[PDB]
């Protein structure tokens, strides 16, 4: 492989399909999407925008935290497990957080939770999600050792904020998180930022990453899945939005960020890499949405399994390789 | 049956399919939806949101008033008839009202009409619909004995108002109608109210029923079909709206209102009972709409057939029972 | 006088100043405006848009219901009295309504109230105002014999409505009220309607009066003071709104309506008769507001004394005659 | 035929399918739509709203200019060629314009271009499109002899303008062009205009054609394909927009314009002639759009083949005849 | 003087006051503003944004075209005359236009007109203003020889457009006009353009001049008075808008455009030269507006008298010199 | 004094004027407002919303940071000095920040700054303001020892945020700062929050304080001057906004927060304590604004001198006492 994975893991059992002969694109979709349908739970209206990591357990080789909206259209998080990373066993009830410290008992009342991202750091799995604080969106933080008990920490930021995604390790001795300042409604703007923390409680040294640039990403952008560490820097899949007369179209692509200062962009692909085109992407609760929240990387082969939400209804998968994405990113670089 | 139907009628011939074994919902769809396609009339752009009652005719056992939108996209009411309540013979031409009284000859000019509701009271069938008075939406009122001639009455209210639905008997000596104060466009709000009339002309004693509450019904709500009288009080299906970044999603559910003072809520289901999920509910003139304007009830068995507009394009059917709805309403109740 | 006053009163004591020689306008202002300053009460933020009638009491020859906004910016009604019609003794505290019938003890909770209109009809003074019902604007209704105790009746209408104004007698056996269908915010529209009632409780036979026409009244219109009965028909001052890039401009003018069917317009003045031009009309809590809620008419001479809110801050007076207004409306008429 | 085609061309090779026996419409759809899928090019996100004329070359009997949106969602024009008018060989790469005079070398920088219209005038093919001038939409103007080299002229008008369409000959000594004053975003208004030029550089004598009228066209209208010259006058297919709560629905119909003063409407069909109803018209990048930019007319038979955009995603075809349309337009005329 | 006036006139009688010793600004105000009060006509609501030129007649040495809004708030143009350029004799009645050619008898029906600009070219005075075409704003054109009879020509452009200002001579043998593409309401955007015409009927070769830039001019800009020809190029006073939470603030400044191609900016002052600060500029029908439509320039001294609208209520005057303004524009230039 | 000032300062030379005999208010205005006019500096468009503390220097007994908007309408901070606290010597030029550490030389480029607040903490003066990071509002942080050199630190938070106000000592060993999550425009919402920091660099443990409540503060609220420590807890003046049809009205009041957990509201005055009512408050750049950013407190007497911006135009002074404010706040408390 021309581009090496750093601090990756060996995933010979990575969900995978080969790139169809007629497929002329960098990324190709799994041939039996969606892998998690809207009604997989008795109480679920939709299941989408969901986080997955390799994790060995009684129920399989992968685990995850899943955005589940019930028939009240309440937004919740459910833990889930899988042997092959495709057919998922999702807890019927929501994660009920325990507080890591007693000092956050008052403040962390449950309201809602959506769009989680999950990664392992040094000794545990960290969950971020869009958490309600007094019914306002900010970034929630929790950790878990076993995806059974979840320990909630302080919300990282003030509202209004969304798309909080942790880098998978400390950089220069500091935890680093993508976020994306927003508002109280259907946010019509959006630049990506990073913020830094020595202890995962106090955040600062905020740095602007990038903002809306090309047409497909002209209205707003946001961080997708956990950054992938690479010979070239941080490989970051991200979402971008185009505004039509009828609403929003959510596509995603990728950029490469400087290894030591992730807010500096080395390359940024000028094209989307996947956009709403199939029936399950264009038809649902929210039309024309493809929203990546997790990837699996096999460091041995550089194969990538991408999980993305479709039309805010279901979860689908797609495949590509680190070499293929990096190559295309660099060969079609914006600015 | 645990809950009794009060002042109901015997309908052994009610359109009916049994609940499938795989089905985990309170309400299940007719397996051959839609029952009325958009192009059933030579001039129809769409047929939806329509009123249906038992009525013994030369042309069948059921009659109705149908919202028909033509290829001007004008909005009109058409009388229809059916033997089985599933296959309909809809008049090719619109209802042309006659004024019940001379005193409305000048006032009631025909501009538009949509979303009729119809029920029998005492000696005749009463029709309500969203009626244009100087191209502003209010509640039109009319009656008929035969679904051949329609006698138009005074508009019940000042604009701007929509979703006028009559209770099917007097209550404490007065006619009672649901309505839903609106504005001059795509109304971004809406609470259910009742008004009271001794004579079907003068209205007053306005009482607030309820407003938006759960996420699925957070933008606005409004009355659906004619209220059903039960031992628990009034069973009322109603629509609720969720606003996404791309627009509105119309779902519907049910509440139970006090027998004597129906603006007082006894139970209200926190969950929708049906939401736009099939292709014909999600794709059409207005995506993501399931909109109930009529139900049939067989008082002998408690079976309910529900007619509902789909994507403002066609008319579909769903089934449930009074007991199933009531049990679920009571056990999943909001406030 | 050329135009006669019908069913008026002898008011030789009417507040008055003669038309200055250098005046060219149909309506001239009192020379020591405002007559009621924003801070006349210890708790008042502003006092404006207020109602006045001849009433003989110990505290004088005139009575009224005044809109008072307090230093919370709450909207309240205070009763008031005056010997000359110019200097006002206003109650320091809000009218606390008593329910006329027990049937409204539940429904009529006090939320807020503004823009009263008042007239004597056959045996008492009737009061209308914009009344909160569940914090939504509609028309409140009350009566009083002595301006000391106020008896609240049913709200005449559903929200959202404002500018409810009674005609000062029954017409064809029915009470008649101006109103103006509105919305839940700073309403960007507005036509005048009348509604009719046999008993001041149930309302129906709604009729359209008129809508925005000329530029000065192009955004919205609304009834002002009590209709004045005349040889020409009903003389009605109404406000109209023009929208600039910075907000609204409230002026007012007059129309003449058919005696028998007051929704039919006989004459309507193309120009405003007064608009915001003085410092106390242009600067204040809401700039450029000129808003009449009462007139006194001396039937013996045709003298009219106009009370009008200025900049939503204070109350001011202006003067004109019935013949002048009538001549000018008829000779400068729209449609 | 009852109506004759004036100044037309003999097109016995026109793409054509007969009206189905079950078709009850003026216009019927090709039965294998779309004819150009979104991904016909390796770089194409979507191909729609496209211009076609008869033109003899080595690659076929018809040529075109096609709107292609690439995977950055940039808007470009690509020339294309076809043997039958149904299977199309479109250039992989955009038209790179040459300037006709040196005088426009400075101002005509390429930004974007979409919705081209093309017609033959005396000695060459003219192209109009929506051209960026400083990223504001206006009407770009060019000509070609071979569809291989394109020569750009002066932008016809100031921004903001869209839907510029040329009449296929001079009228009263002058070139005549449809356009449609717009704004800087998703224009929520739109009337059709004509402007006149002696030389295709300077435009003047601007004339209003018509504005939104019927419901299906209530929000805005614009010109579609090249006007067809006829014994009854100019036959002009046009698009019209209705606004639902979820956005815009684009439909199209026809009108007939006076032969010598084409701003004067003679007839105007009250109904749409085609509206978004099939799955490739309702689902896509932009839901519910059918947008006609080109027709082919066989003057011998009166057969018409219509090229129209679907869902801003793909290109489709429909068929009708000059007589069928003209008769329907004249028998179902608005005003 | 350092900067010379080109093609100017000797104006020893120019209205003038010397700069106060305490004045630290480039432009100082006349000390008895307004020079034209809102009520100078018996019918006028407001008189503002008005055009003025030197012109010898029986009524004085200056003549002009004045925007008068009457008590309907209709917008009209009135002719006016002055002996001293300060006290004005304004015709009580509107200019009623005569068509230059009979070919515009039909189109040029009068709707409204405002914001006139006037300059002498070769042999007559040319008048532009914002003219209604079918109640939409565009630029009207007309000429006069004596300011008594006015000859209307073709509207120069399509709607929507405002701020049409002619250069006072041909340039490269073409008429040159500033305009400012707008929209149907209170336009929230605006760049300056020029267009070119060989005959004042057909217009083309459109060139972008400049856009909003500095904070005080961030929302939109527009041309002011007739360009003044100097040895630095064209001295062009222009208006620019800032948006606060309460509305717009209109200030004005100056730029210097290239002699040969006036769409190329040589200098552009970063600061405003005058902004709303006085009571008559800040209080009125539209608060915070200072709007220049005319200047007199005495070529032998470089004195400049500026006429400008204040709060869309009245006309005021200010003074400066060509040298003062050119030095300041250059030494405080933007880009 | 019933209430004590904790950790206060002896200020016998506090600017002061005794309450007028006819003053029926908690707070009374200085009788020669403004104390700083819009044009005190040669460059200044307006000077308002400014920060003031006691500080012994060569230029006086008080110092501060002043918001100066220049004649580009750029927003700046200027240091200033005063002998009496009423007559100010303000630097003609902006504060150019030094970076406290080189780690912020890249990130902290100057764009704009406004609404400064200043207080002493342990060994230096800390400055917060609304600081542009990539032209997005957030809270800037700096310190000074002498008001001559200012050392900039890291922005406390992500955009979008404003009204950052530091408590004047550590609480529980942490710095505590008011802020107010906003958006990218004229923010139509706003709640007060605090955030906590060990080191003035990293922030967390965010706590909701309060949001809009009473009509005068129905739209949004925000922290005003530095919190004052008191026997009753933290005395905090804050601004509140009401929205009319014409824009915003900015008033201000006071609340009392828990000494140890300042996000917990003990008392909250239901009424405003000062609103826009004088000509310098109601008329100017932004109408109807009274915005407090600094108080002086004499701990010996309880005298409070209040600095506040008026109409975004000038600075005024008001007067009150701790006991007067605390008593009124306690006896007129909201929730």
């Amino acid at each position: 492989m021309k581009t090496q994975i750093i601090n990756g893991v060996s995933l010979p059992n990575i969900p995978w399909q080969d790139k169809p002969a007629d497929c002329k694109d960098v990324i190709w979709r799994y041939d039996a999407n969606p892998i998690i349908p809207r009604d997989q739970l008795p109480t679920s209206n939709s299941i989408f925008n969901s986080a997955v990591v390799p994790y060995e357990s009684e129920k399989g080789k992968f685990a995850g935290v899943f955005r589940v909206d019930d028939k009240c259209r309440n937004m919740e998080l459910h833990a889930g497990f899988s042997k092959d990373g495709i057919h998922w066993d999702i807890n019927p009830d929501r994660i009920v957080f325990e507080q890591a410290e007693k000092s956050t008992e008052e403040v962390n009342q449950w309201g809602y939770g959506y769009d989680p991202r999950v990664c392992f750091i040094e000794d545990r799995f960290w969950v971020t999600w869009c958490n309600a604080y007094g019914w306002k969106p900010t970034i929630g933080v929790a950790y878990t050792f076993d995806f059974k008990t979840f320990y909630q920490c302080e919300n990282a930021f003030l509202p209004f904020n969304r798309n909080g995604v942790l880098f998978p390790r400390k950089i220069n001795g500091k935890y680093v998180m993508f976020s994306r300042p927003s508002d109280s409604g259907h946010t019509p703007f959006g630049d990506m930022f990073i913020s830094q923390s020595p202890d995962m409680k106090y955040w600062g040294e905020h740095r602007h990453v990038m903002g809306p640039l090309r047409a497909w990403e002209s209205k707003k952008i946001g961080a997708g899945p956990i950054p992938i560490e690479t010979s070239e820097g941080w490989l970051c899949f991200y979402h971008g939005v185009l505004e039509s007369c009828n609403g929003f179209v959510y596509s995603f692509s990728a950029c490469i960020l400087d290894k030591d200062e992730p807010w500096k962009v080395k390359y940024r692909c000028a094209e989307y890499l996947l956009s709403p085109q199939k029936i399950y992407e264009c038809v649902g609760d929210v039309q024309n949405v493809t929203f990546p929240c997790a990837t699996l990387v096999d460091a041995d082969t550089g194969r990538i399994a991408i999980y993305y939400g479709c039309a805010d209804t279901c979860v689908s998968m797609a495949f590509t390789t680190v070499d293929d994405v990096v190559d295309y990113v660099k060969s079609h670089s914006s600015v």
